[PDB]
């Protein structure tokens, strides 16, 4: 499927070239096209997911949320399959395990002759990996499948605190605050953030109000709030529209004026960028982008500015690949961008599910909180239709969406909800109405030694250099992780008992996919890849984008914040190339 | 194995008949033959476990602990098989499940013609079952494989606090107190309790010392103590001799005079007790013991007194079956014993394994507690010998054997140890030195409705009336169990992190095998089956023994306390028929 | 467990010393004590199971088959727990697998600092292993759990046909047959082979006759027979008594003349045989035998003749360990016995279980063969007692015990039975009355390269050199294995459909425990260790016992044949040491 956007023309240079049709990549697209810039966007995957909008006879819009389709609203459990089908794992270490019970006549690996597994990475030490780190390919990137939770990152009162989630945009605290407030407001409106979309679910209120009551009668008080979600409940309240790249790009299809300033080539790989020259430590510039059409031909695409917004892993993979101008575990040296792939950070996650205390069904039948006439009605109604239901919760009552915002007191991010990305077999003997998920995300200190590198002699499925992780938690990273488990166990048991198979546990490293710091951006030029406008040092026309630009160790979901950097970088591009 | 001993003569009535050769029944055999009484005992199982002592020229002694064979002293992880191989589940409920992948030509169950499978129990409602409750059949009862923990029960300083572990034997606090002091001291000499057999284990001291340090300095203090065990470390400290029936029955085999007053019938089913009459409300006598030889032939056995020490399940069985002189799901009425099998109790259990924090390995290499030369010495030798090993604990170092004494403020029993009865897959990759178990056993309130009954028309593999359980906890039982769960999680996470697979979980009801109150003995005549000497109401020559005489809701392990009731009962016997 | 038998003299030269109290070891002790020789037996394990046989007043006999207890007869399923608890794996290879969901704070293996685990053998190539090869320690050895099948090994009509199961004991055709004939008859009596103990099973007759019927109609005909079992049905037909060491040793406990020439040292390790000298290829002799009492210490033990009957592993172990008189993957060289642990052979095994055809319950309700009125009556009584039962077969009916004897045109051993040793989760949804096990066993050719060797630097749990396997079957063994699997599928599907979970598969190499050839004996002196009398080359008081003696590639269960060898051997100790 091939979008009939503006057709590529050669040697009439674009204003902005953009790699990646993720929500971040889309943000550059919307804002630059808003500024009457002419934009060419490439995307390695396909246009896989559509919605329609009237022109200003209807216009397909790609990058829609696959969870939006009605079969996934009627049957949420089925959706984990789309996710598993979307995700491609970055680094799978090789192995040579012996199958003892093979028919002795069949082909078999030996000690000195293991199989040669295509795609698996011979350089990956399995002990320093992010084994569950993975990527999605397609218009909209990971946004056609995401959870849609968009908190702000935490800013401590002391601007010089030992730790912060929200990175510094300036050395002036009054000014730092100022920009972030503006960036945050805008990103929220871009992506469709709301905290009221579940204010009429019985489960959501049950879990939220009770936790608040419980934790005011405590030594340490904890504050429970609605997880900020990028979504809006639809006029039929059985349904929700989850937001994705579609609402960002919307007007680039829907507005004939803007539609002419925007090109999107799907199934196109940005292989690398070619520079004016290849000398470290002195001013430089992107000459063109090596784009390859993957449909079963090679293009040099010119533009006045360039954005790599291919997700945290791939963005670095392009800039790494670009170091090759046109023993066996050797990596590609990136001296043109020394800080590339250093200080990488990824969140430990703990997980469990509980079954609500039967005590709380009483609550459901007779809630002590006021202005709950809707709840009492839905309940009273349900028990009409189903006199013999153990659970008085209405059949299609939405899941809880509760969070606890980070504090330096409890330096981790908590989600109390139901996620579409189940981690095991659906518990078939327990009703879904009484299951609650807990996911606690920790943060990790940025250190130089923690690296994402790229192999010279190893290529992934798309002919790009193989990513290799070298990640080891720090000692205070581990103390915090432990405190986080404890916190989860305590908190969850306040309202339920662990649902068997979903007991307290750490998930495989990288599972959260909040990998950050791969092309990191901030005020310290020496240790970053880019400045606070996400411009790459020594390159006038080259910008990065995505979670890889985040220079801090943070616990919350990164997208909203990466959109802030997209706004900021887009404005620098606009102010330089208008 | 027909034990070479004083062969059965049916022309000299015995002083004592005992059914059951457990540790509780053998407590009778030992005390009674000590007092020149002449004793006949039948065991329905076989004599399979032996050690050999010199006569007071080597006499084989039965009821020796299976864990004492060197094979198991050197490979403890193998002993779980012995345990599983000796456990015989009591009530397996019927099922008729569709197997959709049968070759369609093979014998199959259908909806209306379900399989009839020998042994399972059509009366059991699975939701009130004690699914894991089971029995061992053989000389020693369960003692040939038990884990050997022998704590005392808790008595609140208030002799009238609303709940107590230790049952009352008098209404005077001081007399009651004094009786128990005496009973416990003998029992521990009979069973060979000792809290010092692990005092030179690194793993044991690490857990104990660090746990106490942590909680000496915490908001709510908790004291950790050596778990009292019925065993002793031999003089090659790698070996422990676990104690069982053999140490109790010992004299009766080795003293040529005690030889002659003791008859032991193995593979003999005490089918029932015949009375002189079967009217309820008035006095009565055990006429004789109806007893069968099960290997290739029925034997009335007359004696002056009769003791049923047949475990908590089989003891109620024999009595129930004795209500028969010599709607499909109707039970056997017990009018001669009005409260039999009523008021039963079992303990809720939670469980998890952790791996020790790696910072504690630093502690092992360099312990913060003064004057622990022997610890530094063992550690030094190992690091000398296995310089490479990431664990500084020596190879054959003993497990931890730590407890927390029940308190009314924390109404459950903990064990922080390593148990031979492992609960699932034996961890392939994790080193066993750094693994620690947690078991928390709660208590349940004795309630009338909580029953144990027997079927008229359903017979187990030994032709005895089929047990059926009708057990439901109470709301307060439940509330405590949640707190017990919360508490196991908080405690374990202080020194280690959950081993995947052994995360916080409740076990199947009855796995403790601490079933109790099937033949309850106490002061209130109208609610008990026996008195404080464990003579059945209205039968002057009939005594009960084992965990089922215990009338309280308790959380600690029961064997030691039951031995206390055995002694008290053996005195009441002797001071009658002596 | 020290036995009552004849004292230990450190002055007297015993006539014969024996290592190992398995069936082979017990056979030497019988035939030799019979011929008036004083014999010392040392066993490394304890005395686990006993029975009582009156003296020529009950005497305990060690070596009782553990399945004879009424427990494992009223519930055969439970017995695999005993088998698993008994087996100790010979060679377990090391590994360093990454646990990816460990709490990050806990102790962990790493890439270059893995766990050091007691009992893993670092020299083992997992690809050339017999990973299921295991030993059993105790009096009776493996005979206290064995399946008791005792077929004869195949002798082909030609005497120089390329392959035979049965080893050559002469170059004279007529004489070979004669010796084996009387050896077999003698052996059959010692252990007690009977092909008639299942002649009144409904299940056994159904399978036997139907298969024979069906296969009389087929293109290549195959003959089915009762599997020859070392057992006898007890006078009660529900119970069966499996034979074991106890019936080889009975005389030596039940005759004072006998008992007075038999010393039994359980828990005693025969560490090595010390020799006169150590010159390779020159007549030698044992001097003494080194023995360790493993109880809470060395012991020199003196006799004229010495028998090693420790298994096929532990036997060849013992001899190699003797090569040490009184890089680090290096192994103990055996220059005195060049062929020790070479030409080793083990049997591939295929397995499956079927559920019987529903069409066969009609054959059961109405069987078409002459003289089956006993069958009809049982079916009538069952159907009368159990109306609603789809299974006309009665509740206690013995399992099948059917074989097809090895032939040259189908060169594998086949068993169509029910084995106590289950291979995975017992299915709880299918009735065991219609389940049938299939175990085919192939044979591997002896090649010199196929080795069992012993580590100079790694010990097992009993301080003996770690055993190490170097085994790879040849292009012929593989091809035969293929036809064997095919033959099994074809044959099994004639009467039922594969039970789910128990579909056709190969089992882990070694699982059959018919390892042989470690100490091979024959008429080529160079390619053997001992001769046809089991007398080790160049040693005049040195004999070997067990499956290790068998020099050929065989597919049948080997104990009977080895028992033959233990007779031919036991005679040659008597005609030399008369
Ligand atoms: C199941 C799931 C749930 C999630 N839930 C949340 C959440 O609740 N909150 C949150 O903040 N985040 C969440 N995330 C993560 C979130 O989606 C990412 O932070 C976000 O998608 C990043 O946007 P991006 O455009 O920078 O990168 P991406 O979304 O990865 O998009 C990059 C695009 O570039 C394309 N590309 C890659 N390489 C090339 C190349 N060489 N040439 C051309 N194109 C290329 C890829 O195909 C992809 O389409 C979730 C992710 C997943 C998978
Ligand atoms: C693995 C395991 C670990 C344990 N660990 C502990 C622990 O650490 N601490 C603790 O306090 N408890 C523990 N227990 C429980 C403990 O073993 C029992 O409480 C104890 O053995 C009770 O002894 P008893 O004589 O009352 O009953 P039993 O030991 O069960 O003895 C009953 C005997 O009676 C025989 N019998 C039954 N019916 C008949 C019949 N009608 N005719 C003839 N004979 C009959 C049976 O064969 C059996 O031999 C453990 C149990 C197990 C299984
Ligand atoms: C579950 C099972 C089922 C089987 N079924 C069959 C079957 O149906 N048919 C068949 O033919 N075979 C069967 N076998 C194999 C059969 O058990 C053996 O072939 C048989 O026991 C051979 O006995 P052995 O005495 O030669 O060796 P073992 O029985 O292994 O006995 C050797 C003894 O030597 C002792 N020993 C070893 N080292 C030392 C040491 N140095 N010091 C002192 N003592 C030592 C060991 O403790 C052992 O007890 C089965 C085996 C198993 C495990
Ligand atoms: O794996 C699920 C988790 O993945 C993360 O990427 C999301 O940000 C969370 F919201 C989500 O719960
Ligand atoms: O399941 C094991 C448990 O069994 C129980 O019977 C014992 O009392 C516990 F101590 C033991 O840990
Ligand atoms: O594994 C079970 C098998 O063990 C083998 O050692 C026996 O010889 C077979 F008969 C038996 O079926």
């Amino acid at each position: 499927m091939f979008l009939d956007t503006t057709p590529f023309r050669a040697d009439e240079p674009y204003d902005v070239f953009i790699a990646g049709s993720g929500p971040i990549g889309a943000t550059f697209a919307k804002l630059c096209v808003d500024a009457n810039l002419r934009v060419c966007m490439v995307e390695i995957g396909a246009a896989d997911s559509f919605t329609s909008k009237p022109m200003k006879g209807q216009v397909p819009i790609p990058g829609y949320h696959k969870k939006n389709e009605i079969e996934y609203q009627k049957d949420i459990d089925r959706f984990v399959n789309v996710i598993k089908g979307a995700l491609s794992t970055c680094s799978i270490p090789t192995s040579n395990n012996h199958i003892a019970t093979l028919d002795p006549s069949v082909v078999s690996n030996s000690l000195d002759k293991p199989f040669i597994s295509l795609g698996k990475n011979p350089a990956q030490n399995p002990f320093v990996n992010l084994g569950a780190e993975a990527v999605t390919r397609g218009v909209g990137g990971m946004s056609t499948a995401w959870t849609c939770a968009t908190p702000e990152f935490f800013a401590p009162a002391d601007f010089n605190a030992p730790h912060r989630e929200r990175p510094k945009l300036s050395t002036d605290a009054a000014e730092d605050a100022r920009i972030w407030k503006d960036l945050y407001a805008q990103a929220k409106e871009i992506i469709g953030t709301s905290t009221t979309e579940f204010d009429h679910s019985i489960r959501h209120n049950l879990v939220l109000r009770k936790y608040n009551d419980i934790f005011q009668k405590e030594n340490v008080i904890r504050e429970f709030s609605p997880l900020p979600l990028a979504c809006h409940r639809l006029t039929d309240p059985d349904y929700v529209e989850w937001h994705a790249t579609d609402r960002i790009l919307e007007e680039l299809f829907t507005d004939p004026v803007k539609r002419g300033r925007f090109t999107l080539l799907t199934n196109h790989r940005c292989t690398k960028l070619v520079f004016k020259h290849y000398r470290p430590g002195e001013e430089n510039e992107v000459d063109y982008a090596l784009v390859e059409d993957l449909l079963p031909s090679v293009k040099k695409i010119y533009a006045r500015s360039y954005v790599v917004a291919c997700g945290a892993v791939a963005t670095a993979q392009v800039l790494a690949n670009s170091h090759i101008p046109p023993e066996r575990d050797a990596t590609i040296p990136t001296p043109l961008m020394p800080m590339l792939g250093k200080y990488i950070t990824e969140q430990p996650m703990t997980f469990c599910q509980v079954v609500l205390d039967s005590s709380l069904m009483e609550v459901v039948r007779n809630p002590p909180w006021p202005g709950l006439d809707w709840w009492k009605e839905k309940v009273a109604r349900h028990v009409e239709a189903f006199p013999n239901d153990p659970i008085p919760i209405p059949f299609r009552d939405p899941e809880p969406q509760v969070t606890i915002k980070f504090t330096e007191e409890h330096p981790w991010h908590v989600q109390i909800h139901r996620d579409a990305f189940s981690y095991g077999a659906v518990a078939e003997n327990m009703d879904t109405r009484v299951i609650v998920d807990y996911r606690f995300f920790g943060y990790t200190e940025p250190q130089e030694a923690n690296e994402l590198v790229f192999q010279q002699h190893y290529r992934d499925a798309y002919d790009m250099p193989q990513p290799t992780f070298k990640f080891t938690m720090s000692q205070d990273d581990r103390a915090r992780a432990r405190r986080m488990m404890d916190d989860m166990c305590n908190i969850a048991l306040k309202i339920g008992g662990y649902l068997p198979g979903s007991e307290p546990q750490f998930m495989t490293p990288g599972l959260a996919l909040h990998l950050a710091g791969t092309t990191r951006c901030g005020l310290d030029t020496q240790k970053t890849v880019g400045n606070t406008h996400c411009k790459v040092h020594n390159f006038n026309n080259l910008y990065v984008g995505g979670n890889g630009v985040i220079e801090t160790g943070f616990a919350a979901n990164p997208t909203l914040t990466s959109i802030c950097y997209a706004i900021r970088a887009s404005n620098d591009i606009i102010a330089k190339f208008g």
